[PDB]
């Protein structure tokens, strides 16, 4: 294909090998491997054919094919050797564009239908043919739907929401089976790939999944319960009960299972018993919040089911939205002075329909965001550019300068000098002002790349510098000396001034002399190899180590680096009320410039030649003027020459270029209009012209602790990791663009800069980030609070799921349990980029968020931001608290079992036993067997053998204690050794788990039952990883008396784990056999107390399951519909 | 009925923090780490770069 053909085309002719890292080179590894007259060594891919091409004689040169190839070896290289194309490159790399877009969270989420998140599953029906009770007692026979089943025995469970209608859904959920059904599939999810069993579950990560499935749970109620509409009902039932109708087209069984106390009480059913004990006016509306004639009200409240649970939870997220919220006045307000005049916006004045726009937060976020932000940019060279090259070809959009270079040939084409000499000097910087591959986008990088000093250090190539060649007397060299002195202080180097000077002292050579700090960094050590402070001489440090009768020209430079070096200056972008500021290691507000700043009062500026860089370049060219009348060194020209020389430099000085006013006084002034509305905002080391001192050596972020040592600012010294990258610009490209700049011939600036900055304002792109920093911070402070829970950290926390068991966590189990937490948060609000690597590149459990940057003496100056509040750990803590007291909902029990035979026909049920069958370690005569037992054999008609943990002798018999690993490592010969005697025998275990899931079969009583089988299954199948589900074997009630049958047990609980029951028998008059358990009243407060107040929920301890609940018509409009302007 | 080796043990612990310079040969790698730092720090041993 002409794919390939055009790919291995361009690999044949630009990408072949040697890259050349670098090497002391060594004679015998050479490139030249043998110059084949001279048979020595050359190094040099140019240096070899050159050399060849020597040998070849000079005045017969011939057209070869190698002669041609030499010629593309010498393009390619100069290509190669390119500052800019080395680090662009136009593809991304999911990383580069998650910092220049990111994928916007979904925030603002509906439900119109009901909140909940509990069930009320029946199991098995009721008896409704039967002999003793007519047929007409029941409800079900003349068909009247009820919330509650008409059953035998029904349980409630766990499903998520269940009822929703929804404007987009979390894909997140908890879904768990009636406990006749199986659930160990909910608690295998984790870490159990190593459980064949498909019905196994290894008990060590039985609290970290637990608490995994907490996170789920709380994550998918995110939503905002909406208001719909109502209708007043005309059935007498509940008078003036403007009820609630739902969307979808199921409305029929709704209002039943929505609104209990709305039936009849015809008979003494446990449920008609209960629906008459209700109140009476605590159903539907009753209370509105209108604000306009014939419009939807705002907020409204409502008497429906909901539990207690979700209503909070949709509280906090709704008070944490309502933190967010903004409105549209302020954010007229600060965009206008965002933008600092030059455009408007327009907020309508008129009582307001009461919409909400989630945008503000504090600064504390958008610090922590600039952390991890510059955390994932650190050492990236070809990550930084991108967004600095948005930047530029955002300022070539914005600004009134046209760069013009041909003024300076048309008045170089004016200069004076005689023919008969031929060192020409214009035309040698018109070919030498002539750029490298045609670019002019480094200058508008460099003027962009003032916003960034502690990541990028703006550097010029090392190919601007004249290649050893210093020689005064060469005309290009001192040419290159003006082009580079001119190009320096654009850039944003510390080392600029000693580059400029150094570069002069590498220009002269042999005329004066310098002394130093070493022999190492000599006169003639090449300029662009300082670039640090230390490397500072103080010849250049102090001007009197210069002699002056012996350097005057060296002195006057160094003197004219001091005195005529550019000063910071400020401009105070941004917004405090919107976007809190993200300028750490400055004040809020401010853009720290490198070159002084004033603003001009005109609106049509024209020319005048007074500010820094336009008496920087007189400077420069005074200098150079006394460089030629340098009389003991320089006479050896023509005086033609010499005049030419002087005429083309005072023509130079006076040049007419707009380029130094507009950097002077109008370039910061949108450099300011900008910086707000960047995806990346700004990041400022202070600026500072020429000291040792106060010189950032470093910068460095951290992402943990070190040791036991807790406090951030102790621990970070040791623990920062540096960032930052130099970057290469074309010195040439830059002082073409300062010397030549033309404005229009008829600009006016309000005009101007309005049509320029108005239509880059119907965009909203800057108010999505903030609630991605937003999501950020409620991530990382989620995923500390939630590790916090299954090993040590520094950070205290509350701590609720204690009892059940858990592994010994490594940082292996810590960094896939973090990679689950990232992955569940990410499942939520629909984003595909990142999201909290740099976090989980480290260890996660000493995790600590710092910066800090270092100057030259030793001077630290550090930033810790406090991590702010987090509704989702908060919520997250609340279930842990309510799952401590309702354990048994998720299909959990407290204690454990006891194995032993029990033969009786009683009725009790197993999830509560009589107490006298358990015991405890406290109870006598009880044989705990710890650790280290052995057991021995019984030897002709002796019994068989089991060592105590106090060393006593003892036989298979009685009140035993294991600990659970003790019969996981050993369970094929402890089944083998104990089963027989279990079922036949009088030894009672109670192994221990603390929590455990289980199932639940049923019997009749009429008849016999056994559960044997079961048992066995379950002591056969438990492993050394996994255990199985625990079943237990419990009745069924029923309301007429049955005759009883003898049944025989084996699993009994410890203590009361029968939470989960719903009312035995609802339908019935009464219940006989079995358990008795009527409708909960402690479940519904509000319809059994005539004094509980409204919004009254006991919340921690049990949890209602209808409440007074508010719903929204809150509506979200975008922000160019709210607010524009023109 | 000893063994010689030439690296301190400890008594087994899953749990214990990955960064710690009570351990050797972390201690051992910090060390050769931060020096080579003290090392490139000022660039008064390399020239040409």
């Amino acid at each position: 294909p002409m794919s390939t053909r055009i790919a291995e085309a361009t690999s044949a002719i630009v990408s072949k090998h040697p890259a050349r890292v670098g090497l002391p080179p060594t004679a015998s590894s050479g490139h030249g491997y043998q110059c084949h007259v001279c048979s020595a060594v050359l190094f040099s891919p140019l240096d070899l054919d050159a050399h060849v091409a020597s040998h070849g004689l000079h005045g017969n040169m011939t057209l070869t094919s190698s002669e041609i190839q030499r010629h593309i070896t010498e393009f390619i290289s100069s290509w190669q050797n390119h500052p800019i194309v080395q680090v662009s490159a136009d593809v991304e790399n999911r990383k580069t564009a998650q910092l220049l877009h990111a994928d916007t969270p979904r925030l603002v989420t509906w439900d119109a239908g009901l909140c909940t998140s509990f069930k009320i599953v029946p199991i098995v029906p009721a008896q409704v043919p039967q002999d003793v009770l007519a047929y007409t007692f029941f409800t079900s026979s003349y068909a009247i739907q009820s919330p509650f089943p008409e059953a035998a025995v029904s349980r409630i469970v766990v499903h998520t929401r269940w009822a929703s209608n929804v404007d987009f859904d979390r894909d997140s959920s908890v879904i768990m089976a009636p406990p006749t059904e199986n659930n160990i599939h909910l608690f295998k999810q984790l870490l159990n790939t190593e459980t064949l069993s498909v019905r196994g579950a290894n008990p060590l990560m039985f609290r970290a999944n637990v608490l995994h499935m907490l996170l789920e749970f709380v994550l998918d109620n995110l939503y905002l319960n909406r208001h719909t509409g109502f209708s007043q009902d005309h059935t007498p039932f509940t008078e003036g009960a403007n009820l609630r109708s739902l969307p979808g087209p199921d409305a029929e069984k709704w209002y039943s299972i929505m609104y209990p106390t709305r039936m009849g009480t015809p008979n003494v059913s446990k449920i008609c018993n209960f629906v008459a004990s209700c109140v009476r006016n605590r159903v539907g509306r009753f209370d509105r919040a209108q604000m306009m004639n014939g419009a939807m009200s705002e907020w409204v409240d409502v008497f429906e089911t909901s539990d207690a649970l979700t209503v909070s939870i949709r509280g906090r997220w709704m008070a944490r939205l309502a933190r967010m919220n903004i409105n549209p006045t302020e954010i007229e307000w600060a965009l206008t002075e965002c933008a600092q005049g030059y455009v408007t916006v327009t907020s309508p004045y008129a009582p307001s329909v009461n919409r909400l726009m989630p945008y503000r937060i504090s600064n504390a976020e958008r610090q922590i965001s600039q952390i991890i932000r510059v955390m994932n940019i650190g050492n990236n060279a070809t990550v930084i550019q991108p967004v600095l090259q948005d930047i530029s070809v955002l300022l070539q959009r914005i600004s009134p300068l046209q760069i013009d270079p041909t003024i300076i040939s048309n008045t170089m084409s004016t200069v004076s000098e005689s023919t008969t000499q031929t060192l020409s000097p214009a035309s040698s910087i018109l070919g030498k002002l002539r750029p490298s591959n045609s670019d002019f986008s480094s200058f508008r990088v460099a003027l962009a790349g003032w916003l960034y000093n502690g990541v990028v250090t703006t550097v010029i190539d090392d190919s601007s510098y004249p290649k050893d060649g210093g020689s005064v007397t060469s005309l290009e060299n001192l040419w290159d000396f003006f082009i580079l002195a001119l190009a320096l202080p654009l850039t944003t180097d510390p080392c600029a001034p000693v580059k400029a000077f150094m570069t002069l002292a590498n220009m002269m050579v042999g005329f004066e002399t310098i002394p130093m700090d070493n022999q190492i960094y000599t006169q003639s050590r090449r300029a662009s190899a300082f670039s640090t402070p230390h490397t500072w001489p103080r010849c250049f440090m102090n001007i009197q180590l210069i002699s002056p009768i012996d350097a005057p020209i060296l002195r006057q430079w160094a003197e004219i680096i001091h005195r005529y070096w550019p000063n910071p200056s400020q401009i105070r972008y941004g917004t405090p009320n919107v976007f809190g500021s993200a300028n750490l290691f400055t004040p809020p507000e401010v853009l720290l410039l490198p070159i002084d700043h004033q603003p001009a009062n005109v609106t049509t500026p024209t020319l005048d030649f007074t500010n820094e860089l336009t008496n920087w370049r007189a400077r420069v060219c005074e200098l150079m003027k006394n460089l030629v009348d340098n009389q003991r060194y320089q006479p050896g020209w023509t005086q033609s020459l010499v005049s030419s020389m002087r005429g083309t430099l005072g023509k130079l000085k006076l040049i007419k270029s707009m380029t130094p006013m507009y950097l002077q006084q109008l370039a910061p002034v949108e450099l300011a209009v900008i910086a707000p509305m960047l995806p990346f905002p700004p990041f400022q080391v202070p600026y500072v012209r020429l000291d040792r001192d106060r010189v950032p050596t470093m910068v460095g972020v951290t992402r943990q602790s070190r040791d036991t040592i807790t406090q951030p600012a102790l621990s970070l010294s040791t623990t920062n990791t540096t960032v930052g990258v130099p970057l290469a610009l074309d010195a040439r490209a830059i002082t073409v663009a300062l010397l030549s700049g033309k404005y229009p011939p008829d600009l006016v600036t309000n005009v101007w800069y309005a049509d320029a900055i108005y239509p880059m304002y119907a965009d909203t792109e800057v108010f999505s980030n903030l609630q991605r920093d937003v999501i950020t911070c409620e991530a990382v402070q989620t995923l500390v609070t939630l590790v916090a829970q299954i090993s040590e950290t520094q950070y205290p926390v509350d701590r609720y799921l204690d009892w059940i068991p858990s592994l010994r966590a490594s940082a292996a189990t810590a960094a896939t349990f973090a990679e689950w937490v990232n992955t569940s948060m990410k499942t939520a609000f629909d984003l595909s980029d990142m999201l909290l690597e740099p976090l989980l590149s480290g260890d996660p459990r000493m995790t600590q968020l710092a910066i800090q940057y270092q100057q030259y003496n030793g001077r630290t100056f550090n930033v810790i931001p406090e991590m702010p509040g987090s509704v989702i750990a908060d919520c997250v803590q609340l279930t842990a608290e309510v799952f401590n007291h309702e354990y048994n909902l998720f299909g959990i029990a407290r204690g454990d079992i006891i194995i032993g035979r029990v033969q009786s026909t009683h009725l009790w049920s197993p999830l509560a036993p009589p107490p006298d069958l358990v015991f405890d370690r406290d109870t006598p005569g009880v044989h705990i067997f710890g650790r280290d037992c052995r057991i021995s054999f019984g030897m002709n008609g002796a019994a068989p053998m089991i060592r105590d943990e106090t060393g006593m002798m003892v036989p298979f018999e009685g009140n035993w204690i294991f600990p659970l690993a003790l019969w996981q490592m050993n369970t094929r010969y402890f089944n083998q050794q104990f089963d027989a005697w279990i079922k036949t025998g009088e030894l009672r275990i109670r192994i221990e788990m603390g929590a455990y899931p289980y199932m639940l079969h049923y019997y009749d009583p009429r008849q016999y039952a056994n559960a044997w089988n079961l048992t066995s299954a379950w002591l056969e199948e438990i492993t050394p990883t996994s255990i199985p589900s625990v079943p237990f074997m419990v009745p069924i009630s029923s309301d007429h008396d049955i005759s009883s049958a003898p049944a025989v047990q084996y699993i009994i609980s410890t203590e009361y784990n029968d939470r989960s029951l719903f009312c035995t028998n609802s339908s019935s008059p009464q219940t006989i056999a079995g358990p008795d358990k009527h409708i909960p009243v402690e479940r519904y407060n509000i319809l059994t107390n005539p004094d509980a107040p409204p919004t009254q929920i006991q919340l921690p301890e049990v949890v209602d399951l209808y409440n007074v609940v508010t719903r929204y018509a809150y509506e979200t409009p975008p922000i160019t519909a709210v607010v524009m302007g023109v």
